[PDB]
């Protein structure tokens, strides 16, 4: 009855689960592509087909092949991201959350699991959306999509693996929304699209994308943009990537069919195995199949969509944490340690520039290195340390998303620009990664209303103020609530560039984030390389 | 008597001038060399031939030939700097202040006036000699050489116009005082070479120059030094400048010796008329006649010269004034007056780097402007204003200085370093020009012991503090009185690099003198314009 859905492919199953001290409505595990499987590894998505009986959506769906972190074993503050299900490439499915009882038709949110286009899952815990759901009052759909080679592989030319298969996974889950929601409770009129790190970058690229822009009706971007540099490659670099896979399995490179054909061949996990081997340079932050920039799905350039405003109008809430850059650094760059302060020595400070900058020259690594060095205090391991998170952060979120926000908002209807600052109490990494690149989602998806999980009365009341500013923004393209008494957010303008901080503090009003450095990097640097 | 003395040039009749409480014997306007008038204007001095009879010493000497300032007719804080005698060609004479009575062998003190290469004179009331001498029983010096193209033209390869000529009448006065100062009760071996601006430059090539090395035992530089970038050209932008001079003329430009021919029948008034049209760009703190690095005077480049240690090593005391930049922003740059705060808008800020880095191209012009410009606040005309004096003074005089004490410090035999920053009580520049480039002159020459020139008691205290370090450092390679109970001023090390400021106030020791803007200036900006 209310747990009995008949949507335009067939009859859904969902279940009765708790949240708090009530109920709300879930259909895990619902079938909107066939899987990509066999023949179909690489290629667009092709719609469901119809089904007789009634799937049983009370469970969660299997996670698409990816890359499992194993550097910390049993740690939760890494297993928290790694995949929870078994993982198979038939793993295009997405997941509703419906007010109990059913609203007639109200406010969606589709959320676009981040991880740099190589991992994610929609079924990861601090993904589950009971608790917006709920306490917002909106039906809330996460779904998923191809990463990695699988979703991403690029033979430009080719109609077998033409490159961005993954965030035309990403679109067809969205035409399932526009033509199913309705029968859950949903107005198809009024979707959110909402996702961090590479899902906040394919939020943008929806919003760029004509294909894409008639199936939303605004965006939420958290740390991450469409034009950040590890976010897509020239079609000539996804083909020398996708070259260099197969030759990584020696692979018969004579032609793109004959390449498609062995690596069609080889298991899920043999690919995975070398995926990373064909990254140009040396690097953090850097991943080897991301959307391409291929004339199809991007007509030109991002920057030149953005200059001449081909892109969707509309409003648009996003932000960025203050501490982008330690996770990557503690993975990936000399120094760094989970169990100790991480104090950099300046070989290792220098080790490090080289690694976050990879595509600059010697006198580009100078100009940043000059920019981020306290020549008063060069042996300095904490300035060092900071100096360097700094630099990853500003380079790969900070910057491109200001240079987005800008772009946008000279066409945009509206713009809500945030920085979060909390670092939580009961964070399981240590002090020196400060607030770390995915850890505001946990209060977006509601997750400090739950005692059991020991977080703060005020951190409680911080979830509750961003769930409701996201869905109020999401019902009515205003993060406000009118005649409300609490200080407002104000709209990001051109002239005043205004933006909120969002902690357990009052809110205050700053205008210009990172002005100084993002012009560094925004402009500097950029014409440096361009000239050098 | 004591004021008739003989030398080996012949015999010179001083004066007995009142000083303070007291007397001393002045030796005014000596020749040193052959007038270098007619077929001698451009080439190397000649030493004096000797006279019969005395020469009356009793009267100040002519100016050298220059440019005369007229922006402010009738201000004293511009016309202080004015020729206050009859200028002719006939200029190359020193003047002596011998302590009554006359010591056996005490220590000597040649001053060397600055003036870009362009102006300056020996008699100006701020370099009058009696106060030092008296106060500190030295014997002192002050010289005079050829400026403007008189001392400066270079045709290299020519030996009537070779360049470098006012340098060599410096080493005349030096010779002379080498030969005779026994007579005045100075001591050949304990000569202290010590000048501002130019001057400040000129012992520095003193120091590098192994024709020079021998006529001084130790140096003092004062808001110069011999690398500064105004301070030196190529032969080859020599005679460029030499030949649009005779351009400007119209003279015979089809060899130097028509060229040179053409110029030496011109009256003094004709050359100085159009010296400044000679300049390659529209620029500041830039001169038109100036040293030649001509592989004799200066064997090689200045920057391997000191990188080889090919240069006197002995002891050397410097510094640099808070604002040195402000002077020069006056006369050349839009926006400031002498008669305002000179707040700078955004407009004028630009045209000002560009005027104060002429050689720039946009790839550095922009760099720059990035390292100077707080992006928070670009429009505040007093940080515009602020900024632009900062470039001035950095470019100018404090990073070339930094680069020549760093060199230095590796093989010399002891540095000091000073930051003098006391805004005189009685200064009539407006208050945004800070601590003017030349006005720690006053102080150094005993001016504040004058109680009719209304200098507070603190500031005739910091004379005296500066004029004691200044004499006891020449007369023992060290500013300190050991076994004295005063602060000590430390040395200069390569580790440490420890500099004292110059005030009123109780001595504060800080290291690494504008070390962040330096790198700037010293490293990553030259390598910019050398990639691009
Ligand atoms: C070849 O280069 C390297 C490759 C690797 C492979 N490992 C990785 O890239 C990182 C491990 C996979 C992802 C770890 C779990 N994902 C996280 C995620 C996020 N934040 C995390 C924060 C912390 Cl402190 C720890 C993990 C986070 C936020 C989101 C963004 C990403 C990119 C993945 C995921 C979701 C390691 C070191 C390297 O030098
Ligand atoms: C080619 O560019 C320009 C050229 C000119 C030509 N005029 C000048 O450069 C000024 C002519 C000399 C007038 C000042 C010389 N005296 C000063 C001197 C010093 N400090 C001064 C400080 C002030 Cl506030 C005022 C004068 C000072 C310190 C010493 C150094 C110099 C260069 C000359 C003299 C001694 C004017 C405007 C321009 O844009």
């Amino acid at each position: 009855s209310e747990l009995l859905v008949n949507t335009k492919s067939g009859k859904v199953m969902g279940t009765r689960v708790p949240v708090l001290s009530s109920h709300i409505s879930a259909f895990l595990g619902i079938p909107f592509a066939e899987p990509p499987v066999g023949n179909m590894r690489f290629r667009r998505p092709e719609p469901k087909k119809p089904w007789s009986g009634v799937w049983n959506a009370s469970t969660y769906p299997n996670n698409c092949q990816q890359y499992v972190d194993e550097q910390f074993p049993g740690f939760s503050g890494s297993e928290m991201w790694n995949p929870n299900r078994e993982m198979s490439e038939d793993c295009l499915y997405l997941n509703i959350w419906v007010p109990s009882p059913r609203p007639k038709s109200t406010t969606v949110m589709v959320w676009i699991y981040g991880g740099g286009f190589y991992s994610g899952s929609s079924t990861l815990d601090v993904y589950n959306g009971k608790y917006l759901a709920y306490t917002e009052e909106v039906v809330l759909v996460s779904l998923s999509y191809r990463v990695g080679a699988f979703g991403f592989l690029a033979l430009h030319g080719s109609q077998e693996a033409p490159g961005n298969v993954g965030l035309l996974d990403q679109r067809m889950a969205l035409q399932w929304v526009h033509d199913n929601i309705q029968f859950f409770g949903g107005d198809p009129k009024t979707v959110t699209i909402f996702g961090e790190s590479a899902g906040g970058a394919s939020v943008g690229m929806h919003i760029l994308s004509p294909g894409s822009r008639d199936l939303f009706r605004r965006a939420i971007l958290q740390s991450g943009s469409p034009n950040c540099p590890w976010a897509s490659v020239s079609v000539a670099e996804g083909r020398r990537r996708a070259v260099e896979l197969g030759r990584n399995l020696n692979c018969n490179l004579n032609s793109d069919e004959e390449l498609i054909h062995c690596l069609r061949e080889k298991k899920p996990q043999e690919l995975i195995d070398v995926e990373w081997n064909v990254l140009p340079f040396d690097s953090i932050f850097r991943f080897s199949f991301v959307p391409v920039i291929d004339g199809e799905f991007f007509p030109t350039s991002l920057e030149s969509m953005l200059n001449s405003g081909n892109f969707k109008k509309t409003q648009i809430l996003l932000g960025v944490n203050k501490d982008e850059g330690s996770f990557f650094l503690l993975y990936g760059a000399p120094g760094f340690s989970k169990d100790s302060e991480s104090k950099i020595s300046r070989e290792d400070f220098m080790s490090g520039v080289k690694l976050s900058v990879p595509h600059a020259n010697d006198l580009g690594l100078d100009a940043v290195t000059l920019q981020y060095t306290d020549w008063m205090d060069d042996n300095n391991g904490i300035k060092n340390r900071d100096g360097l998170d700094d630099i990853v952060g500003d380079h790969n979120v900070i910057c491109p998303l200001m240079h987005f926000v800008n772009k946008y908002t000279k066409f945009g209807n509206g713009t809500y620009l945030y920085f979060f600052n909390h670092r939580a109490s009961n964070l399981v990494w240590p002090e020196w990664m400060g607030v770390i690149h995915g850890y505001e989602i946990e209060f977006v998806f509601g997750l400090p209303l739950v005692k059991e999980l020991n977080y703060t009365a005020e951190e409680e009341a911080l979830s509750r103020r961003i769930m409701h500013y996201w869905a109020t923004f999401a019902k009515t393209g205003n993060p406000n609530e009118p005649h409300s008494q609490e200080s407002k957010w104000p709209l990001f303008t051109t002239k005043e560039q205004k933006f909120i901080d969002l902690n357990t503090e009052p809110m205050k009003v700053h205008q210009r984030l990172r002005v100084q450095m993002c012009v560094f990097w925004n402009q500097f640097l950029p014409k440096l390389l361009n000239a050098t």
